[PDB]
C-alpha cells in the first residue's frame, strides 16, 4: 500500500510537471517576472482580503463538523483548531501533521473522545469529497456555451453530464432518505441509516443545506482570489468550473499540496485563451497567497500557543511532547526547499557584479555546491526533528546558520538567509522539545520523507531547466567556473543535491537487518524485578512470566514488555519507571516498531501518558474501567449498606473457620498449589502458573477449617503506594462468601501495612462490575492505543484473540 | 585579597593605556599600517621560526621541573604538557586555565601526586621568577654605555646596581650552600636546606645552572623574535636588558597577557631612538606572533586530543569532564574581544561603497550597534560556558552565528565571520561536554570574568580613540545616520557595550541574597534513607544522623551531605546516586559554595569521582587508606597464619560463651545500650548516639555470658554488594579478644546473607593499621580535595577539629 501509493503519487507529479514544462515552452523567466510585476496593487490587495474572508468561511466549515459530532467546545478553542487544521492540511496534506492530527491535538486537551474528533475530521474531509462534483455540475449548468467552450467538448455530452450527476445525487439523496430511522438521534443534527450490515451516520437536512452553502462560499472565494489575479477574466460560470476540476484532480493525485497537478489543469484549460505568462503568474501568486501563506501563519500561531504554554506553566509541564517538533520539521523542510530552488534559479547580475570584488570566484562556485547540499540535509533531517531528536536539533541548528552564511556568499540572497535564520532561532528557543539522546544512523528508513525529497528535488531540476532555458547545452559548462556564468553553477548543484540524496536514500535502504525478537533470560527477568521494586507500578509484575519480550532503557532504570502477535507488536502497559524514562521509552518503541514494519499497540495505558502516545502517533480509545479502593479513606468502623454486607461476610466467614495466612516468596506449598491450580482447570495479561513466576510473589492462601482452599498471589514494591493481586484461584466447592473473605481479608491485611491504594482489577466495555463496585471502590478509565489512521476493531480483536 | 588584586590589576592596565596612548600621540593609524606593510617576508618568517625555536626549549624547561620534582613520565606527554601549559599560561595568564591547571590535568591521567605536579608548576614559575633580574644584570655588565643610554640613566648607577645584584645573588647561593644537609635527597637532582623552621627544598648545582642556560636561552629566542622584526637594530645588550624589564613589569602587573604594561616599557625605551610607528608594529607582531599563535595551536590541540579520546573510547569515558569546556570559554572570549575591536575601528572605504547598495543603509548602523552588544554578551557567557551549563552553550552557538552573519551585515568583515563560525563548528561539535541543565540567572557573580570584560571595553574604546583621531568632537555625531560616517557607528557601539556591561554588572551584584543553611529535617531525613536504600553505596549512613546539611538533587534521586565550618564548606563523602547525578552534585555544591564565598571542600572521596573535583577545580590529596574485604575470596576453609589465628579466636569466643544477635532497625534494646554507651563514654564522620539515628539501622549485640558487652551498628543497602559499620563500642572490661569475634562473626554473618565487600574502615596518615591487616583486606586510596591554590593544611587541620 504505502510503497505503491508513494509510487503513484510520485509518477503524477512526474506526469504534471513534464506537462506543466511542455505548455510553458513558448514562455521565458523574463516574460514571467513582467506578467508578476504586471498585477496592481489593489488587485493584490483584494486577494489577500478574498484569502481572509475565505478562511473565515472554513470556521464554519468546522462548526458543522462540531455540531454533526455532537462536540461541545469553546469558540476560541473551535476557531483555532479549524484554522489551523485546515491551513496545514491544505499545505502539507497527509506528508507531515495533517489536519486530522492537528485536530486531535488540540481537541484532546479539552478531553473530548478520539471516536468524536476521528467523526469531525472524516465529515469535513468527506464535505468537499462529495459536494464538489455538485457544485462543478451546478456552475456547469449556468451558460453551456461557455463551460463546453473551456472545457473544449460538445455543449450535449457536458449538459448531459451534469444532468446524470444531478440525478445520481438527488437520487441517492432518496435513497438515504429511504432507509431512515426514526426516534434515535446520537445527536440533535444527525440521521441514522440502516442498510442491513452497519448502521451508518449521515448529516440532518438543515445540516446538509448548510454545510452545502458553507462549501459553496468556501469554494467560490478560493475561486475569486485566482481570479483577481487575471488582468483578463474569462466567463465565472467556466472558470469556476474547471477551478472546481483542476482542485478535484489535485485533491486525488495525492500531491502533498496539490502542487504540479492543479497548476497543470489551469494551464491546459487556458493556454491559449489567456495566454501562459499571466495566468503561470496568477498561479504562483494564488499558491503563494492561498496556501503558503496561511500555513505560516497558522505554523506561528501555534509556535506562539507553545511558548505561552510552555512559559505560563512551567512546574506541570515536565517532558515537553506538544506541538512543536512537528512545525519545526515542517518549517525546516521549506527552507531545504528554499535554499534548493534559490540554488536552481540564476542570480541577480547587480549582486554578482558587486560580490565578485569582495569574494574569489571559486569561492561562489563552492558556497553554491555546499549550499545545494545543505538543502537536501535539510530535507532529510525533517524527519529527525520530527521525533525528537537532540542529535538532529543540533545539527540542523548549525546548518540552517550554515546555510544563511553560504546564502550571502553565493549571490548576496539575503531574502533566504533572513529566513533560514528565522527558523534557526525558533528551533533554537525550543531546545526542550529536543530531549531524546539517540544517534542519527539509527532512525528508521521512511519511504514518505525520502519520496518527498525526490519530488523537490524534481522541482528543483524543472526550474533550472525553465531558468535557464537561454544557454545552449555543452559538455564545457560541467567544469567552467566564472562568476558571470550561471548555468554551469546551477548544473553543478543539481548534480551534487541529486548524488547526495541518491547516496543517503541508498545507504538508509541497504542497512543490517535489526535482530529478532527473544525471550528474556535469567539475568534480565532479575534486573526486570529490581526496577519493579524500586518503582510505584506493581502492574509490572506479569514482566516476569517471561512469556514476553523486554526493551531495556539504556540507563536499565526502567523497561516495557511487549510481544509480537502477527503484524502488530502489543505493549502490556505504561513503561515502568520515572516520567524522563517513559517518554524515551515510548519513543524506543515506537523506532523498534518501524524497523520491524509492524503497528505498534499500547494495551491499558493510564490517562496520564496519553500525550506521550499522541505524540508518536497513536490515538487512545476507551478499553475499561480500572477499580482502585483507597484505604486511608476506608475503615472497618464506617457505615453504609454495602459496607454492613462486607462485615457481615467477614463475621460469618471468621466463625465459619476461614483463616487466610500470607507465605512470603519461595516459602510456598507448591503442592497444595498445584493441586487447587488442577481443580480450578478442571472445574499475555494472564499470569503463568510455572513455579519460577510464583517464586518471586507473595502468596495469599486462605483455608477453610485447615484444608487450603483458594489462593492469589500479590504484586508488590517496596514502597506502600500501590498493591494488586493478578492471579487469583478458588476452589469451585468452596462456599460463595470464602472469595469476598479472602478479598476482604487482602483489603484488610494492606490496611494493617498502611498501603494508600489497593488495585482490584478492570472490567472492559456484568457481574464483575457489580462485584467490584460492592466494595465502593475509585474507578479511574483504561485506554488502547493504535494507529491513528483506521485500526478502531482489528487491534481490538487481535488483542483480545492474543 | 580577590577585590583589591583585581582593581590593582585594573589600575595599572589603565595607567598603561594612557601611557600608551599619550606616547603613540604623534602616530596616525595610517602611518602604523605602513610600518606593519613595510616588514619583509624573510623578517616575518625568522620570527615565525625564532618562535618555533624558543618554544622547543621550552620544553627542556619542563624537563628542568620534572627533574626535580622527580616524576617519570613519558616524552610525548611531558612534551604535550609542556607546550600547552606554556603557551595558555603565557596569554591568558591566571584569568582562565592557569598553565599549573593545565600541567594538573593533563598529569593526573598518568597517576601523578598533586603535590608533585603542584612542585613542578611552582619550579617552573619562580625559574624565570628569580633568574630574570640576574640575566638582566648580565646583559647590563656588557657594554654599560649603551645600556645607560637606553634607560636614560648614568653609567655608575646602572654599574653599581648590577654589581649589587649579583654580588646578593652569590650571596644567596653561598647563605643556601652553607645550610645543606647531607644524605638525604629526595631525588637526584634535589637538596634540602635546614633553617630551624621548616625544610625547604632547592635545585642541585648542575640543575641549577642547566635551567640558567634554558632560561637564557629562552629569552634570548624570545627577545630575538622581536629584534628581527625592527628594520632599525639597537645593540642587542641595551635591547635585551629592556626587554627583560619589560617582561617582568608586565608580569608583576598581574595583566593576563601582559599586554598594555610591556608595550608601555618598550615604547618608553625607544620613542624617539626608533621612532613610534615601527616599534609599535613590531610589537604587535610580537604579540601576534609569539603569544597568540601558540596559544590557538594548544587551545587545537588539545581540542583534537578530547575528540580524539572521545572517538576512541567511548564506553568507559560516560560524562565527560575532559578538557573542551575550559578552552572553549577562552576561543568563545577570544571571539567576543575579535567583535568589539572590529566595531571600534573603522571599516574599508571599497567594501563600504559596495555594501551600501546591497543592504539599507540604516540597517548596517543596527547591524553594527547589535553586534557590538553580541560581542559584550559573548564576553559574559565565557563564565557559563566554562561551569558546563547547557543553556550557555545553546546561547553562545546562537550569538556567536548571528554575530557573524553581522559581521558581513556590517562591513562584510569576512575574516570576523569566519572565526566566529570556526569556534561556533567546534562549539557545537563538543555538544556533549556541556551538559548542566541550571538556569543562567543562577550563576554567581565572579569579579574576575566582570574584571576582564571591563578591560577588554577598556581596550576598545582606546581603539576607538586611536582609529578615530581624524574627526573633530561634536554633539551631532551620535545623531549622524550615513554610510561614510565611521566615527558615530564607532561611538554608538562604543557607548552601547558600556551601558549593555554596566547593567548586567550590576544585575548581578544586586541580587537576592541566598537562603541560609539549615538542618534537615524528618521528611528529608526519610528522602535521603530512601535514596540511600536504592544504592550501591552504605557511607551514605552518616547523613540520618541531621547534624549536617543536605543538598538534594532535582530529581530527588541523589543528594550530597555538607557541613559549613568558618569559611570553608565540607562534603562529607562523594554524593550518593548514580554517576550522571553525581556529577550535577558536584557541580551544584560549587555553585552553592561560591555564593556563600566559601571555600568548596570534599573530605574522604575515592578515585572514581577525582576528574569530577579536577573539573570544578579542586586537588585531591592522599588523605588514608580504607580497608575492605571481599568475601567471595575469603572462606572459614582457607590457609594462613592470619586466618589460623582468626579460627582460633573465632573458637575460643565460642567456647568463652560469646553470642552475637542481630536486632532489626527499631526493635532494640535502647537500655542496654545507653547503658553501654555511657560506660565506654566514662571510660561529621563521627555518628552520634541518638535514638532517632539507631532506629534507622540494624544493631549488631554481643554478649559475654548472657549480660551485652559490645555493640555496632550496621550501615546497609537494599542491595547486597557491600556493608559497612560505622558506630562500634566496646566495654572496657570486656576480653581483648570479645571486639574481634564481633568483628569477625560481623564478616561470617554478611558472608551467610551473601555480600560481595565488606568496608571495614579508614586509617589516615599504627594499632589500627595492624588489626585491620590482620583480616587480610584489600586497601584502596581515600582522598582529600581542597582549592587548587595553596590550601594543603589549612584545610585538613581546620577538618580535623571538627
Ligand atoms: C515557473 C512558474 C510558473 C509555473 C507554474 C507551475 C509550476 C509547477 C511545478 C514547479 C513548482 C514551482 C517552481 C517555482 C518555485 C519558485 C521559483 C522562484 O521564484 O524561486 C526564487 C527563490 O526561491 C524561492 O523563494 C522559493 C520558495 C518556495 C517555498 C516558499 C516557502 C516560504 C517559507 C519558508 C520558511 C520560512 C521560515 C521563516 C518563517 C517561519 C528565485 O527567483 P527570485 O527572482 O525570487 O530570486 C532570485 C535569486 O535567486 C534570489 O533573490
Ligand atoms: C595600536 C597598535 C599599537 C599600540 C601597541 C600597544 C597598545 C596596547 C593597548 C591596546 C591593545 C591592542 C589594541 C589593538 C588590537 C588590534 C586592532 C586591529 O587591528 O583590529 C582589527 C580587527 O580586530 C582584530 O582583528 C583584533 C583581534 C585581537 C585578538 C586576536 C584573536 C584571534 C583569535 C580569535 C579566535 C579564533 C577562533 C578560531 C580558531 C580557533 C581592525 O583592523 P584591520 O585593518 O585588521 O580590520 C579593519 C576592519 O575592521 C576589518 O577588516
Amino acid at each position: 500500500r504505502q510503497p505503491i501509493g508513494l509510487v503513484f503519487t510520485l509518477l503524477l507529479f512526474g506526469l504534471a510537471l513534464v506537462a506543466c514544462y511542455h505548455l510553458l515552452r513558448e514562455i521565458d523567466p523574463g516574460a514571467l517576472h513582467d506578467a508578476i510585476a504586471d498585477v496592481p496593487r489593489p488587485a493584490l490587495l483584494g486577494a489577500l482580503s478574498a484569502t481572509a474572508l475565505g478562511f473565515v468561511i472554513l470556521l464554519g466549515y468546522e462548526w458543522s463538523a462540531s455540531r454533526f459530532a455532537g462536540v461541545t467546545l469553546p469558540m476560541r478553542s473551535l476557531a483555532t483548531g479549524g484554522f489551523s487544521a485546515f491551513a496545514i492540511g491544505n499545505a502539507v496534506g497527509l506528508s507531515l501533521l495533517s489536519g486530522g492530527s492537528v485536530r486531535y491535538r488540540l481537541y484532546s486537551r479539552h478531553g473530548i473522545g478520539a471516536a468524536e474528533i476521528a467523526r469531525m475530521t472524516l465529515f469535513a474531509s468527506l464535505s468537499l469529497g462529495c459536494a464538489l462534483p455538485v457544485l462543478a455540475a451546478l456552475a456547469a449548468l449556468c451558460d453551456l456555451d461557455d463551460a463546453a467552450s473551456a472545457l473544449h467538448l460538445p455543449r450535449a455530452l457536458v449538459a448531459v453530464i451534469a444532468i446524470a450527476v444531478l440525478s445520481l445525487a438527488v437520487g441517492l439523496v432518496a435513497f438515504l432518505a429511504r432507509h431512515r430511522l426514526p426516534g434515535e438521534r446520537p445527536s440533535p443534527d444527525s440521521l441514522l441509516v440502516r442498510l442491513g450490515r452497519r448502521s451508518l451516520r449521515l448529516p440532518g437536512l438543515r445540516l446538509s443545506l448548510l454545510q452545502l452553502l458553507i462549501t459553496a462560499l468556501d469554494v467560490a472565494a478560493a475561486a475569486t482570489v485566482l481570479y483577481l489575479l487575471l488582468p483578463e477574466t474569462p466567463p465565472f460560470a467556466a472558470f469556476l468550473l474547471v477551478y472546481l476540476l483542476a482542485l478535484a484532480a489535485g485533491v486525488l493525485s495525492h500531491v502533498p499540496g496539490g502542487v504540479g497537478v492543479f497548476e497543470a489543469v489551469l494551464l491546459a484549460a487556458f493556454a491559449g485563451q489567456l495566454g501562459a505568462a499571466p495566468l503561470a503568474a496568477a498561479l504562483l501568486l494564488y499558491r503563494l497567497i492561498y496556501v503558503v501563506l496561511p500555513l505560516l501563519l497558522a505554523c506561528l500561531l501555534l509556535l506562539f500557543l507553545e511558548a505561552r504554554r510552555l512559559w505560563v506553566t512551567r512546574q506541570a509541564i515536565r517532558v515537553a511532547s506538544g506541538f512543536a517538533a512537528p512545525i519545526l520539521a515542517i518549517l525546516v523542510f521549506l527552507s531545504g526547499v528554499v535554499l534548493l530552488f534559490s540554488g536552481a534559479t540564476p542570480a541577480i547580475d547587480t549582486r554578482l557584479e558587486h560580490l565578485g570584488f569582495l569574494i574569489p570566484h571559486r569561492l561562489i562556485d563552492a558556497s553554491h555546491l555546499v549550499a545545494s547540499l545543505i538543502g537536501v540535509l535539510c530535507l532529510l533531517l525533517a524527519q529527525g526533528l520530527r521525533r525528537r531528536l537532540s542529535a538532529a536539533w543540533a545539527l540542523t541548528l548549525v546548518l540552517l546558520l550554515v546555510g544563511a552564511l553560504l546564502s550571502l556568499l553565493k549571490g548576496f540572497d539575503w531574502e533566504e538567509a533572513s529566513l533560514l535564520s528565522l527558523t534557526a532561532a525558533l528551533l533554537a528557543m525550543f531546545r526542550r522539545s529536543f530531549y531524546r539522546p539517540s544517534r542519527l544512523m539509527e532512525v528508521p528508513f521512511s519511504p514518505l520523507y525520502v519520496g518527498a525529497s525526490i519530488c523537490v528535488v524534481g522541482a528543483s531540476v524543472w526550474l533550472l531547466l525553465f531558468a535557464n532555458q537561454d544557454v545552449h547545452y555543452s559538455n564545457q559548462l560541467w567544469w567552467q567556473f566564472a562568476l558571470d556564468a550561471d548555468a554551469p553553477r546551477a548544473l553543478r548543484a543539481a548534480l551534487g543535491s541529486c548524488l547526495l540524496l541518491l547516496a543517503l536514500a541508498l545507504g538508509w535502504l541497504l542497512r543490517a537487518a535489526p535482530p529478532a525478537i527473544r525471550e528474556p533470560n535469567a539475568e534480565e527477568l532479575q534486573r526486570a524485578a529490581r526496577i519493579i521494586r524500586h518503582s510505584d507500578q506493581p502492574d509490572g509484575g506479569l514482566a516476569l512470566t517471561g512469556d514476553k519480550a523486554l526493551l531495556f532503557h539504556e540507563s536499565d532504570d526502567a523497561f516495557l514488555m511487549y510481544a509480537r502477535r502477527g503484524r502488530s507488536m502489543i505493549a502490556l502497559y505504561d513503561p515502568i519507571g520515572p516520567a524522563m524514562q517513559r517518554a524515551e521509552l515510548i519513543w524506543q518503541f515506537r523506532d523498534l516498531c518501524d524497523l520491524h514494519h509492524a503497528r505498534p499497540v499500547f494495551y491499558q495505558v493510564r490517562a496520564e501518558n496519553l500525550p506521550f502516545y499522541m505524540d508518536i502517533g497513536l490515538t487512545a480509545l476507551k478499553l475499561g474501567e480500572e477499580a482502585r479502593v483507597d484505604l486511608l479513606r476506608f475503615d472497618l468502623e464506617n457505615k453504609g449498606k454495602e459496607m454492613k454486607d462486607l462485615r457481615y461476610t467477614w463475621n460469618r466467614g471468621q466463625r465459619d473457620g476461614l483463616a487466610l495466612e500470607f507465605h512470603e516468596p519461595g516459602q510456598a506449598p507448591l503442592d497444595e498449589l498445584k493441586a487447587i491450580s488442577d481443580a480450578w482447570l478442571g472445574g499475555f495479561s494472564l499470569g503463568r502458573f510455572t513455579p519460577a513466576y510464583l517464586n518471586f510473589f507473595r502468596i495469599a492462601i486462605v483455608r477453610h477449617q485447615g484444608k487450603p482452599v483458594a489462593f492469589a498471589n500479590l504484586l508488590e514494591t517496596d514502597s506502600r503506594e500501590l498493591a494488586s493481586l493478578d492471579l487469583m484461584r478458588v476452589h469451585p466447592d468452596a462456599p460463595k462468601l470464602t472469595m469476598e473473605f479472602l478479598m476482604l481479608g487482602l483489603i484488610l491485611h494492606y490496611k494493617a501495612q498502611g498501603h494508600a491504594r489497593f488495585s482490584l482489577g478492570m472490567v472492559p466495555l456484568q457481574g464483575l462490575r457489580r462485584f467490584k463496585d460492592k466494595f465502593q471502590p475509585d474507578w479511574e478509565p483504561r485506554y488502547l492505543a493504535v494507529p491513528a489512521g483506521l485500526d478502531p476493531l482489528v487491534a481490538l480483536a487481535d488483542t483480545a484473540a492474543l
